[PDB]
């Protein structure tokens, strides 16, 4: 029968720090990650800005040998998940290394490294493409490269559920602990999307924002002026662990995962219905598995992506969950922030809504100058509010109406 | 406790053909659908064959407008997906559609849009990338176009655990059911690598035959001339449903799905442990969950991949799990025929195994001439050979060292 999940390390790359202790300082002084991007010349794209990771040293995770084979998106989907285990105090043994398995996702994976060989096959033919460039790209090999550093024998997997990716990552590696077919999971996701195709493919979509001149203002979820998604890197992991293993062992607690929704919108590849329908099946299903009234919500880290049609979607559906009570809880976009981290999104905002639970504050809404119509919440406006805070939902939206919610609670 | 899940419905795109019953006629006659690769300059490849969809008619499931908008992988998995639903003769309504959902895989993705987006940005710049590149790329639009044109409101994901994609997409859809989170799922996967990108990618790796004379002959699985994988293409789909749903709208219904394994190896990013160690677990742990005795073991679908090793490491996984019993059952490499469809191989071989269990039947491992030190299985050599099948075993053992067993038993 069902087992209790709780969450016991975690770990964290983003364009705010290089962990999670200063990322969430940055998430609390309402600290912009969003920058001109410096790695490539991006003078021909209609977006010239991003959340970069800055001064990621793979030399403190990984020999220089294996780092130099691996995509950026792996390397840091290992950083995060080493940080998550060291931080858990977990050791790996012959008696537990069956039970300890990793779920870590991307929505692209290795779209620089496949760029770069790209590149090398068309100048230069197929003899200049990396021996490396299969097992240093594809989405799975976050999950197989800490498995073989680490020596985790339980399941081995990886999902690609584009801006879901590390919601549905949390959710299902936790039902893998509440069934039984692990005690222990490493779960969360990574994105390094900032090539050429990255940018220029969203771009192409006129999915982004365009507010190169002021790069820290242009992630504006709910605000009047908003005009997309602003694109950013990084990783977020936690070591989810079933309570009686953790209560064992004398492990500390941060919060329980009482609570995993999925849906699916079924309306539209890539726009999100206006009414937020999916999104409402997708809170309620999550409510009902962690045995809520939906007045026990406190905090919701939203999806909140800055686009017109994704963030007004998210007050109709949060209106339609939670009725009156809408108006009682608070609900904030740390992508005002953070900026969009496609699949790690969901993984970093599990982790923000966790230590929300620590803390207990709600991270603000920078940018929200000029709410748009109808959102009438408490968005968090421009500062962080200290508040009451029991119950945290961590709500994703993706690219084929796909959707994810993980409910999070305190644990006495 | 959990509930039954079976097969009602299948589709496929195979080197073999455009669907399942032309697939199986070929799989029985032993034919190779493996040939040098048409309209591609491979002049400089090591590897100039594979195993190519032949003569695929999207406009049987798509207008010409949304088919161009999708990868040939995503066309290929809406191919098996449509296929797999009509099958099962499932009627999609208001009272079932959010108990109804889809989890397709692939192991690499969009490289031939990848590819052809890579031309326009490094020719013409940015600007004349498709906007349709990101939706029309990613893995989980499979998942996401089939819930929207079929108003599938259940969960909808995603795996990518490369050539274990397959097998672990029908197994955690199968959880999904067993568990009351749906009553029906569409799983399995596809895949469409044979662009220059992947017979690049995987012949720097030198890990492809290379028996460009031969191409019929150069799938080989346990022969000691066998000197790499085959690279193919096509997808496959089931349509799982719960046992009483299946019942009580008179489903025909191929088989029913008791077990699912997991394992990591923890071993080594491409290479198996020579022993199969994790392979073994995985077989195991597919037949607790399954409630069987290795003995009832009848039929094995093995990886078998024609590697040195990753056959070798089989041979030694199932010699240990199955001890006196591993000379009674059968085990067959259908990759001997369609070559290696990385993560829609698992798709493509679970249908096999259903289908093995249908017409008492273990298809041939073809090609397997000399068979290699210890490889004294019953490899069913050249020929398929009728026999008792009560319980079949698919096996997926992938980079990273991910591991996946599905076991299908005869329902009456
Ligand atoms: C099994 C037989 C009846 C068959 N032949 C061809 C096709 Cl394409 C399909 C299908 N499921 O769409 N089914
Ligand atoms: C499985 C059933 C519904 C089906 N689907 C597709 C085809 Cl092609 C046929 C047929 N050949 O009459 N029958
Ligand atoms: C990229 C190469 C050097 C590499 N890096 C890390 C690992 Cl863990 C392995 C392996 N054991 O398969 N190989």
């Amino acid at each position: 029968s069902r087992r209790r999940v709780v969450i016991t390390g975690m770990g964290m790359l983003s364009p705010l720090g290089l962990d999670v202790p200063s990322s969430w300082e940055g998430i609390l002084a309402g600290r912009s990650g969003i920058a001109p991007i410096e790695h490539m010349d991006l003078s021909a794209y209609s977006t010239r800005f991003g959340g970069s990771v800055k001064g990621f040293n793979v030399e403190e995770y990984l020999s220089a040998k294996e780092a130099r084979k691996l995509d950026l998106f792996i390397q840091y989907g290992l950083a995060a998940s080493f940080q998550a285990v060291r931080d858990s105090g977990l050791e790996v043994t012959d008696a537990n290394r069956e039970r300890i398995g990793v779920s870590m996702g991307s929505g692209i994976g290795g779209l620089t490294n496949i760029e770069n060989n790209c590149r090398s096959l068309f100048e230069q033919g197929p003899r200049r493409i990396s021996p490396f460039f299969v097992p240093g790209s594809i989405i799975n090999m976050v999950s197989g490269f800490l498995s073989i550093h680490l020596g985790l024998q339980g399941p081995n997997y990886a999902l690609t559920t584009a801006q879901t990716t590390g919601t549905h990552s949390i959710g299902m590696a936790a039902r893998n602990i509440a069934y039984g077919e692990a005690d222990v999971m490493v779960a969360g996701g990574s994105e390094m999307a900032a090539c050429g195709l990255g940018l220029g493919g969203f771009g192409a979509a006129r999915a982004l924002s365009t507010r190169n001149d002021e790069p820290t203002r242009a992630s504006r979820p709910w605000d009047r002026d908003r005009d997309g998604f602003v694109l950013s890197d990084g990783s977020g992991a936690l070591v989810l662990e079933e309570l009686e293993h953790a209560r064992a062992r004398g492990a500390r607690i941060y919060a329980e995962l009482v609570g995993f929704g999925m849906s699916g919108d079924a309306f539209h590849m890539t726009a999100p219905p206006e009414d937020g329908a999916g999104a409402a099946r997708c809170m309620k299903n999550a409510l009902r598995d962690a045995g809520l009234d939906p007045r026990q919500v406190d905090y919701i880290n939203a999806h909140g992506t800055s686009t017109p049609a994704g963030d007004i979607a998210e007050i109709a559906a949060v209106k339609s969950v939670f009725g009156e009570h809408a108006h009682a809880l608070s609900m904030s976009s740390t992508k005002s922030m953070t900026g969009h981290l496609l699949g790690a999104a969901g993984a970093v905002e599990a982790i923000f809504s966790v230590l929300a639970l620590r803390d207990q504050v709600a991270p603000p809404t920078i940018n929200l100058d000029n709410p748009d119509e109808g959102c009438d919440l408490d968005l968090v406006a421009h500062e962080a509010k200290p508040r009451k805070i029991d119950v945290a939902l961590s709500n994703s939206f993706g690219f084929g109406g796909t959707n994810g919610t993980l409910v999070f609670r305190r644990f006495a």
